[PDB]
């Protein structure tokens, strides 16, 4: 009978409202600086498609970072491009400030603001309660703004949130994954990072939405909450949904595959078993508790939900008691 069809609850046809150049972005004529402005400082990292660097930008001494794109499709480079152009300037998103091109190689690069980052392996260790509630109120900010402009992370993980934790100043990056919602759309479903994978993507179910992205957050925030990062440590996609229901429980997620009508892989059936959903308190230890709370454990059983329909909203999200604080000292 084929898969049930899904609407995002929210920002369903923001695109639809738009004109064609804003989603279209095959058609976006790309114009390209010299890298010649640019001078490379060091490498910080090697992407599964991109090279990062630390770069100066000559005619101001200004500190940017160069992303030096591996061969991809033009309509991924074009994606990326066109997603971070309409973002630009929206909350604690990256600012995408040029688009070069190496005069020789040809490669395409693009360069961004740079952030003084540290690393979520040392900083959040050192997280304070507040400053867990305090940097996910300010990822949401992205997320419903990305979300309101009809845009899909689909890589959020705590490697592409860069925290300047002395200016308490945060930043989504890597849009390289992005994509536009279109209601109705069936969607590649290798996308995001293992750890991060919604049970969508798991499951093979590819109407989804911005939920996706909210999902992710929730595994971030009870990576926060235990330090147990990552909290879903699954060996392989199958081993990942196994992971994920011997916390959440095998009965929801069988009513979700009846629910969409999913056509379930056949070798889930061995591995999957029959598991009871856990109580959030099995994951509360001497080590953790201090950043346990009911709001905080409401909070997260209101993100971490297999029907992708039933997840709060970034908006809802930052609508929920455990911001109550932050939400008084921002005002
Ligand atoms: O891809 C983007 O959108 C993107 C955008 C901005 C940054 C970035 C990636 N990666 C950075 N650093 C980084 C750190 C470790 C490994 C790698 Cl590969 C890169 C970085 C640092 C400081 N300011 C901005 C960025």
């Amino acid at each position: 009978s084929g898969p049930v069809p899904s609407r995002a609850r929210v920002y369903t046809d923001v695109n639809t409202h738009r004109p064609r150049e804003y989603w279209d972005y095959e058609s976006h004529v790309v114009e390209w600086g010299n890298q010649d402005d640019y001078q490379l400082v060091r490498k910080l990292g090697r992407g599964k498609y991109s090279e990062v660097f630390e770069a100066i930008n000559i005619t101001n001494n200004e500190k940017v970072v160069v992303k030096i794109l591996k061969p991809v499709k033009k309509k991924k480079i074009k994606r990326e491009i066109k997603i971070l152009e309409n973002l630009r300037g929206g909350p604690n998103i990256i600012t995408l400030a040029d688009i070069v091109k190496d005069p020789v190689s040809r490669t395409p690069a693009l360069v961004f603001e740079h952030v003084n980052n540290t690393d979520f392996k040392q900083l959040y260790q050192t997280l304070t309660d507040y400053d867990i509630r305090f940097y996910m109120y300010e990822i949401l900010k992205a997320l419903d703004y990305c979300h309101s402009m009809g845009i899909m992370h689909r890589d959020v993980k705590p490697h592409n949130v860069m925290i300047d934790h002395e200016h308490r100043k945060l930043r989504l990056i890597d849009w390289g994954l992005a994509e536009f919602y279109h209601p109705g759309q069936e969607y590649n479903v290798r996308v995001a990072s293992r750890y991060f994978k919604g049970p969508e993507l798991l499951v093979d179910y590819q109407m989804y939405d911005y939920s996706l992205d909210m999902w992710s957050l929730g595994c971030m925030l009870a990576s926060m909450i235990f330090r147990k990062e990552p909290f879903f440590h699954g060996h392989d996609n199958y081993d990942q949904l196994v992971r994920i229901a011997k916390v959440l429980g095998t009965e929801d997620l069988y009513d979700y595959i009846d629910k969409y009508n999913i056509e379930l892989d056949p070798r889930f059936n061995d591995i999957l078993g029959r598991h009871s959903r856990k109580r959030w308190e099995r994951f509360v230890h001497s080590e953790n508790q201090h950043l346990v709370s009911p709001e905080a454990l409401d909070f997260l059983d209101k993100l971490l939900r297999y029907d992708h329909q039933s997840r709060l909203t970034a908006r809802e999200a930052m609508e929920h008691p455990y911001f109550y604080t932050v939400v008084k000292d921002q005002a």
